[PDB]
């Protein structure tokens, strides 16, 4: 299964959150998030999403786990166990892949502690970074930042991104309030 990292970051500091939660609510970006992590090319198969313990708690308690997707929560306290059909607790990402079978794609959906560690892993080959632009980056309060070495990564064209998402609509320069974001694909050099 292909392991990929999906994230929304504000240029150029690559910020993601403030005081434990996201400092922006983009309606079309959430729709993009729901479509890519669910869509499958192979018959009778489903995609998996790996998240941190703090992200799982921040996600609405009545709207968890995420429907149509295999929810995997990383925790050093919990053992490699299967609770139900959708929720699986694992210590590492290498152990979670061996435990589950018949999975097409694997997505990494948060958070900061997970992003910074899994970027330097051989399993991850693709990045679905949503680069957000703002006229005044200093105005938005931020304390959480991404530590990615994008110099070792190659930015793929829009045609390569379209193949990865399928028939998902990709709009250029999506303006919501003051924010302007674009979907980009990244592969290892
Ligand atoms: N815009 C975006 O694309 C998104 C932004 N975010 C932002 O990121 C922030 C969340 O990041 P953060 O606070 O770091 O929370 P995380 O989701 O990264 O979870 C951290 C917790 O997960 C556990 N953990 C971390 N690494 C491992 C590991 N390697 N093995 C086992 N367990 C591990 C630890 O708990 P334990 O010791 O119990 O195991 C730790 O306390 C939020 O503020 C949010 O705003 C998050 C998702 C998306
Ligand atoms: C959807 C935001 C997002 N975008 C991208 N590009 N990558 C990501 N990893 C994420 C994310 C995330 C975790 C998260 C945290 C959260 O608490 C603040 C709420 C949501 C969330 C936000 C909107 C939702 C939803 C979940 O279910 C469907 O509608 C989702």
């Amino acid at each position: 299964p292909n392991v990929a990292i999906i994230v929304a970051a504000l240029k150029p500091a690559l910020g993601i959150g403030y005081k434990g939660k996201m400092p922006w609510r983009l309606r079309k970006e959430i729709r993009y998030f729901k479509d890519v992590t669910t869509r499958t090319t192979k018959p009778n198969t489903r995609n998996a999403v790996i998240m941190g313990r703090k992200t799982w708690e921040s996600i609405p308690q009545k709207f968890r786990p995420l429907p149509d997707r295999l929810n995997i929560i990383l925790s050093r306290s919990y053992e490699n166990e299967i609770i139900d059909d959708n929720i699986i607790h694992a210590s590492s990402i290498e152990s979670s892949l061996n435990l589950v079978s018949d999975v097409e794609r694997v997505f990494i959906i948060g958070g900061a502690e997970i992003y910074n560690e899994l970027i330097n892993n051989s399993l991850v080959s693709h990045l679905l970074i949503t680069e957000i632009e703002h006229p005044s980056p200093e105005s938005i309060e931020m304390d959480t930042f991404l530590k990615f070495p994008l110099e070792s990564w190659t930015k793929q064209p829009k045609s390569e991104l379209q193949k990865f998402v399928g028939d998902t609509v990709l709009e250029d320069d999506i303006k919501e309030g003051d924010f302007t974001y674009n979907y980009t694909l990244w592969t290892r050099k």
